[PDB]
């Protein structure tokens, strides 16, 4: 149960040209809060946190509903039919890079483009495809994470950090406690599974595919796959910065390289 209060929608930044910051399992809108400053002069930034957040009231997240990304994109779409800003550019990371090529073959009305940051539509290895994860690789990864959260969250948010960037690290690591670690392991189990690769081909908007460079969830592989696959106009931007999270650990060349990737 997602309302526009309940997901901490907000609209910051002024000029006609609208953008989406829609951040990834772990973390919540304040993972954009070091690539506001570029943006927010000629754009309305529209930031929301997924249902999964920390700083979403967790008895808004329905465990019977929330099965598939699709009710992710629900939230998604009845946020900007709420806001009625019409196009916008959205950038995604990581499973919001899922939600919104999701959302795009719903509405694609709604997006003159989809900027995919940290995205992969499937992270199992398939024949012949690589999503860098074999059948027992998560299994370690989901247990490690029910048995002890805060030992797991000490190893995996340097990891999703990538670079030693302190203050990403931090960050990653408070939203990641915020998060109650039944809705983490949850959402990441159903994250994990997740199949986008036959929906790649109804993408019509185009995406700029930005490939950061040492993903521990994202090979640099997946960039070229999702330039074939994606069944519009796409560009792959492959990032100089290291790590899962490069809106944390490098926003001024996150920044730098959305600003270019913007329509």
């Amino acid at each position: 149960s997602s309302l526009l209060e309940a997901l901490n929608v907000r609209v910051v930044g002024s000029g006609e040209k609208v953008l989406v910051l829609a951040h990834g399992v772990g973390t919540d809108q304040s993972a954009w809060q070091r690539i506001l400053p570029y943006f927010v002069r000629d754009h309305r930034v529209v930031l929301y946190d997924l249902v999964c957040a920390g700083s979403v009231n967790p008895d808004y997240f329905d465990f019977r509903r929330y099965t598939s990304l699709d009710a992710f994109v629900d939230d998604l779409l009845a946020i900007l039919d709420a806001l009625r800003l019409g196009r916008c550019t959205y950038v995604g990371h990581s499973v919001s890079a899922s939600i919104g090529i999701l959302a795009s073959i719903r509405r694609p009305d709604l997006f003159a483009k989809l900027i995919l940051i940290g995205a992969s539509p499937r992270f199992l290895n398939d024949k012949n495809y690589h999503g860098g994860f074999a059948d027992g690789e998560i299994d370690t990864v989901f247990a490690a994470m029910e048995a002890n959260y805060a030992a797991w969250v000490s190893g995996f948010a340097p990891l999703a950090v990538g670079a030693d960037v302190p203050e990403a690290v931090r960050e990653f690591s408070r939203t990641l406690f915020n998060m109650r670690p039944d809705i983490t392991l949850f959402v990441s189990r159903m994250v994990f599974n997740s199949d986008l690769r036959g929906v790649l081909g109804l993408v019509t908007v185009p995406c700029s595919v930005l490939q950061t460079s040492k993903d521990h969830s994202v090979p640099e592989s997946m960039a070229a796959y999702l330039k074939e696959n994606l069944g519009g106009r796409t560009t792959v931007h492959m990032l100089d910065i290291e790590g899962h999270l490069p809106h944390l650990s490098a926003p001024n060349l996150l920044a730098q390289e959305l600003r270019r990737a913007l329509p």
